[PDB]
């Protein structure tokens, strides 16, 4: 496209370090645009997001990274009968009526466990001491993965992400960096070692763990789902499922502390967080373009005629600062309107897990808050954003009296 000859120049580094540049430039000059070193159409607005997200003549899709590192079924990345089945399989613990019978017992007493390693030091760095940790340690223990340290939780969200955000292409449309992929290949290698012998054990024996259930639910008498084909799913929630509550609630904290007047009225108030959360999806989303769908028939998007069999990647965390919705999109309002949003993508393919996302985050931010409620950010140590495919803070220094 001639008046885009500019994206040409665009890089990955560029995208990772801070995406929000180019994209306001493709929501204004072109809400479907090719981007070069993406090798993809890529949909920048809310309304090309959620039309792409919802339409009848698109469907899943898994991006060029993403397939090389999850494989086959990844259930961001099928259709049909086997969709269907995977979310079959993970749907019922994800159900709002029966998240809500446990959810208080499983991440409250975990916030208050990492809580009390250094509410009494004066200082932290949020994001490993206490944000990913009460994400990773909530899920790990719903999906019977208890003895799974955090640490190595978090190390393989973190090397799954870089795998399947190793997006870049050349000339020819190849991955410029095939060696990014070998330590998504280690992580599963890893991930392998340790949840073998207790699927082994899960197929003799269930229990109540998550895995357990995908195993065993809806199956025939004496059999269970083959590993190979949950594992995809497994790594799927090994990478977003572990990743984004933590991001989501480090980001809500960046953005109140950008209001300080707003933070205030958080803490005074509690039942303000789940508004601030919402508001801090919004504005740095966490999934901000890590899914995709592909055109099942020749459909024209945007004014461009795409043939059937073209893959689009869902920019959300672009849409979500698309300005014909929202006024001064990147900056953090807590008293913006309740609007729709795109944080947790739309269609069949949307977000399985919001509802329990949504309370893991309100619980973590709570016990905070009523831990140190004096709560301050380290203006010496200033606040990195990374990410193209996933975004969020790498840390966030803090002090309190
Ligand atoms: C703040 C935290 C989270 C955010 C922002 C988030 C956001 C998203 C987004 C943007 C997608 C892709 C939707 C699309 O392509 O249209 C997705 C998919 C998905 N998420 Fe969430 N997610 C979060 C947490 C979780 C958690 C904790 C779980 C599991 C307990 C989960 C389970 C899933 C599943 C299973 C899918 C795949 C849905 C499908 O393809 O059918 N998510 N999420
Ligand atoms: C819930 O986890 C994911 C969602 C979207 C893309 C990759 C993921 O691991």
């Amino acid at each position: 496209r001639p008046d885009l000859a500019w994206l040409d120049e665009v890089t990955m580094t560029q995208l990772e370090r801070n995406p929000y540049e180019v994209y306001e430039r493709l929501r204004a000059e072109a809400p479907l645009a090719f981007v070069p070193v993406l090798g993809s159409y890529v949909a920048s607005t809310a309304e090309v997001c959620r039309e792409v997200a919802t339409s009848p003549d698109f469907e899943a899709v898994i991006t060029p990274a993403g397939g090389r590192t999850f494989g086959h079924p990844a259930i961001i990345g099928v259709n049909g009968d086997i969709h269907a089945d995977l979310r079959s399989m993970v749907e019922p613990a994800l159900q709002p009526a029966e998240v809500d019978r446990w959810i208080d017992d499983l991440v409250r007493p975990i916030a208050r466990r990492y809580l009390e390693r250094f509410e009494n030091d004066g200082h932290a760095e949020l994001v490993a001491q206490y944000c990913e940790p009460v994400s990773v340690r909530s899920l790990g223990d719903l999906l019977g993965l208890q003895e799974v340290d955090s640490d190595k939780l978090r190390e393989w969200f973190a090397k799954l992400n870089r795998s399947i955000t190793n997006a870049a292409v050349d000339e020819n449309g190849e991955f410029a960096n095939p060696e990014g992929f070998a330590e998504g290949d280690q992580a599963k290698a890893e991930i392998r070692a340790v949840v073998d012998p207790l699927i082994d054990k899960w197929i003799e024996h269930p229990d109540d763990s998550a895995i357990s259930h995908w195993l065993h639910d809806g199956m025939p008498p004496g059999q269970t789902r083959d590993r190979e084909y949950i594992y995809p799913t497994i790594y799927v929630y090994l990478l977003g499922a572990m990743q984004e509550p933590g991001h989501g609630m480090a980001s809500t904290l960046v953005g109140l502390f950008s209001r300080p007047e707003q933070l205030e009225e958080v803490v005074d108030d509690p039942t303000l967080i789940p508004r601030a959360i919402a508001e801090g999806l919004r504005w740095t989303s966490p999934i901000w373009s890590a899914t995709a769908r592909i055109s099942t028939k020749p459909v024209t998007i945007a004014g461009v005629d795409l043939p059937a069999g073209t893959p689009v990647m869902l920019s959300y965390g672009s849409a979500n600062h698309d300005t014909g919705k929202y006024e001064a999109p990147s900056q953090y309002d807590l008293h913006r309107p309740p609007l729709p949003h795109l944080a947790f993508g739309a269609g069949n393919h949307a977000c399985a897990g919001i509802y329990f996302a949504n309370h893991v985050m309100r619980i973590a931010l709570e016990e905070l808050f009523e831990a140190i409620p004096n709560l301050e950010r380290d203006t010496r140590e200033g606040v990195e954003f990374w990410g193209w495919g996933f975004r969020g803070p790498t840390s966030l220094h803090v002090t309190w009296e």
